[PDB]
């Protein structure tokens, strides 16, 4: 169930009175303390809390009282918890060190009870353990060196919100299949945007008003980098440099709370309506809007190092529960980690399971986001509970980590029967995504994921990417490429899944943007302020700079490049995902890893070239084009009568077509009528070096071939991809049509 033990602080119908709810199933003693600001104040009354049975602690206080105590405005809170390491001592006093036994036991508890704790149901938080008053993260840390530390003051605070009556508009029904995803940052999005009024700038307010950009575009999905609480209220403390700086925001530090910094309205409750209101004006434009959730580690990371296990930051979860949250290696010591950031959340324990549904609850139905793309999903599938074996965990024989998709009660199965997907068809359901792959163990999962559940699909950017930039240096496979275009049944077939749960992308936040991959001989992170530096992404990007610094291409040839990478994408059964940016070339001058660059260099921006402007009408005819044609968007794998691959000759491709490994061109051709579409289409792939001549098979439907695009340098320009009816007629069965190297054709037919 969702909600199951009603955790969180919630004010009663007559705000009269709110109640506090809290888990630990290890904790001796919890006490709340109420502030009348988040950051500087000492605390203006504490209240002890009792256990309510299965690990709550409850205490129910009058609003009359909290006024007494000087709080008038907005209820700012904490938690103080004591247990087995560090039991409570009548002497103890804020800063003190009395009772203290151990910073963590032979259970892995790690109780502090001068760190001041925010509630992991806090639907708001004043500010991030850095801000611009308090750099210093000594403060909130165990060990022999900062324990004795009260956190008190420099500690976030948690929120107590009255509901708001925010309308968040209408979903979308829209079946997943017919949709075309716009991945962005919600602060770069707009934060040197000159058309949104300067205070809005990089807000949720601000993302609302780009909704007519979006729908100008085409893309009929947002999705948006983290939103949930991360660490970035220092990131301008020191100027001119990314060296403090978290701009991709994959830290969080509490699953129910909009980020403060990206709203406009920073006062308690103002960024949660301002969200509702973003969302709104989305719905309203039609547009559905995903979140990018990560809950496969937390901000509090792990050790800081893995030789002592006594130091740890602590100011939410780790002081409540650090076992319950947490995987932990076999002692109880140290954590078990396969994200690389330092910890492991316990996906397969209820409770901390319980808190991954309520929030997606939370964010689906009072925020009204329609879906979500999970971090490093393969860890939401691990069926192990600790570092060494443990009955409970029965199938993780070997402890550790273990993804298995077939026990019920792994995360990702959780929340497939909590929530309702949409189906093929449409209609009311959430629409779930998932990057198949984390680190270590068998957690590489591509086209491992239960049905339900859509993918990032690293094949497809890989092998195209390779394809177009890799002749030469390594094997391409004609019959790779087809896999690509016709929605990857290689990986989503067996399972029983469709072509339109393979979500295509040529590029993403993590490695280089579109015009970068056709740009770049490799990453360059090293540079200076604005565009770096960054520690290094992949090392793999097969990128290439289409002979650029050798003398053999130039800059049309990099927007051909990026011309047939973004038609892939958008002329490929699946569902497509592009870039924020990719509609202009955004480039980063090959940095690949971006995620500390809180600067202008990573924001959007809009003011652009000519052949920017230009490769954004493609962009745009493209995305439209893939949208009036429903043959790309099967719903279901291609049948052999809707779909035929042909060799250049114009002869159909057969076995010793496929099997030659020397073959780079590929051309297809789709029954537009059997699929409902109204034209019948040729798409052609010359994916050697030099010039082929495609001889054009017999129209599936209608008569003749008439040429929308070719991505070729000499059609480079402002039409390269041509207004619905004025497509340049080309011909019949038979005709040719010469195809300049490492480009694509598109044509239908009349
Ligand atoms: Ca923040």
């Amino acid at each position: 169930a969702i909600n199951s033990m009603s955790l969180g602080a919630s004010y009663d119908a007559q705000q009269a009175n709110i109640t506090f709810r809290v888990y630990s199933s290890q904790a001796t003693r919890i006490v709340l303390y109420l502030y009348s600001a988040g950051y500087g104040v000492q605390e203006s009354a504490t209240y002890t809390l009792s256990p309510a049975g299965s690990g709550v602690w409850a205490v129910t206080v009058p609003v009359s009282s909290i006024k007494a105590a000087g709080i008038t405005g907005a209820v700012y809170y904490g938690y103080r918890a004591w247990g087995p390491n560090w039991p409570y001592a009548s002497n103890w006093g804020k800063g003190s060190q009395a009772g203290f036994v151990s910073d963590v036991d032979a259970n892995g508890d790690r109780f502090n009870p001068n760190k001041l704790l925010l509630d992991p149901y806090a639907q708001e938080v004043s500010q991030d353990p850095l801000n611009p008053s308090n750099q210093n993260g000594n403060v909130f840390a165990s060990g022999a060196s900062y324990r004795t530390t009260d956190s008190g003051i420099y500690a976030p605070k948690g929120v107590v919100l009255v509901p708001s009556t925010q309308s968040t508009g209408t979903k979308p029904t829209r079946a997943q299949k017919d949709d075309v995803i716009y991945e962005v940052h919600v602060r770069g999005f707009t934060e040197q945007d000159t058309s949104i009024p300067a205070q809005y700038r990089g807000t949720y307010y601000g993302a609302g008003l780009k909704a007519s950009y979006l729908a100008s575009l085409g893309v009929t999905a947002v999705e948006f980098l983290p939103v949930q609480e991360t660490q970035n209220d220092a990131n301008d403390v020191v100027p001119n440099s990314d060296a403090n700086q978290n701009y991709w925001g994959y830290m969080t530090e509490n699953y129910f709370s909009p980020d403060r910094r990206y709203a406009y309205n920073k006062a308690a409750g103002g960024p949660t309506a301002e969200f509702q209101a973003m969302v709104q004006a989305f719905h309203n434009a039609g547009i559905k809007v995903y979140m990018d959730v990560v809950y496969n580690h937390t901000a509090e990371g792990g050790t800081w190092t893995s030789s002592d296990p006594t130091t740890a930051t602590i100011y939410s979860w780790r002081g409540l529960d650090n076992a319950t949250y947490y995987e932990l290696t076999s002692g109880n010591q140290y954590f078990y980690d396969n994200t690389g950031i330092g910890a492991n959340f316990n996906t397969y324990n209820t409770v901390a399971q319980n808190l991954i549904v309520d929030s997606l609850a939370y964010w689906a139905n009072t925020m009204g986001v329609d879906g979500f793309r999970f971090d490093l999903a393969s860890v939401l599938g691990n069926s192990c509970l600790n570092g060494a074996y443990t009955a409970s965990a029965p199938n993780c024989p070997n402890g550790g980590y273990n993804f298995d998709a077939a026990d019920s009660n792994v995360a990702i199965n959780r929340i497939l029967r909590e929530f309702t997907v949409r189906p093929a068809a449409g209609g009311s359901g959430l629409d779930l995504f998932a990057e198949p792959w984390a680190i270590g163990g068998n957690s590489y999962q591509l086209g491992g994921f239960p049905q339900g559940w859509s993918e990032w699909n690293g094949l497809f950017r890989d092998s195209l990417r390779q394809a177009q930039n890799e002749l030469g240096s390594m094997t391409i496979y004609v019959t790779q490429d087809a896999n690509d275009f016709s929605g990857s049944s290689n990986l989503f077939q067996s399972s029983g899944r469709s072509p339109w749960n393979s979500i295509n992308f040529i590029d993403v936040h993590d490695g280089m943007t579109l015009k970068d991959v056709y740009s770049c001989n490799g990453a360059n992170n090293s540079q200076a302020w604005p565009y770096g530096p960054s520690d290094g992404g992949t090392s793999t990007n097969y990128s290439w700079d289409q002979g650029m610094s050798a003398g053999t291409g130039a800059a049309v040839d990099q927007r051909r490049a990026a011309r047939t990478g973004m038609a892939f994408e958008m002329l490929s059964a699946g569902t497509p995902l592009m870039q924020g940016g990719d509609e202009y070339l955004r480039t980063l001058q090959c940095n690949n890893n971006a995620y500390n660059l809180d600067s202008s260099a990573n924001w959007l921006t809009y003011s652009w070239t000519t052949d920017q402007s230009n490769f954004y009408t493609f962009a745009q005819r493209l995305i439209a084009f893939r949208k009036a044609h429903p043959a790309l968007r099967p719903s279901s794998w291609y049948s052999g009568s809707q779909l035929t691959w042909y060799q250049p000759s114009g002869a159909v491709a057969d076995s010793n077509y496929w099997n030659n490994t020397s073959n780079y061109a590929i051309a297809y051709a789709i029954n537009g009528p059997s699929l409902g579409d109204s034209n019948s289409i040729y798409v052609a792939y010359n994916g050697w070096s030099s010039s082929v001549t495609f001889t054009l098979p017999a129209p599936p439907s209608g008569t003749q071939w008439y040429r929308v695009t070719d991505t070729c340098d000499w059609n480079d320009g402002a039409s390269t991809f041509v207004a619905p009816g004025s497509e340049t007629l080309i011909g019949g069965a038979g005709t040719t049509y010469g195809q300049c190297g490492q480009s694509l054709l598109l044509l239908i037919s009349k």
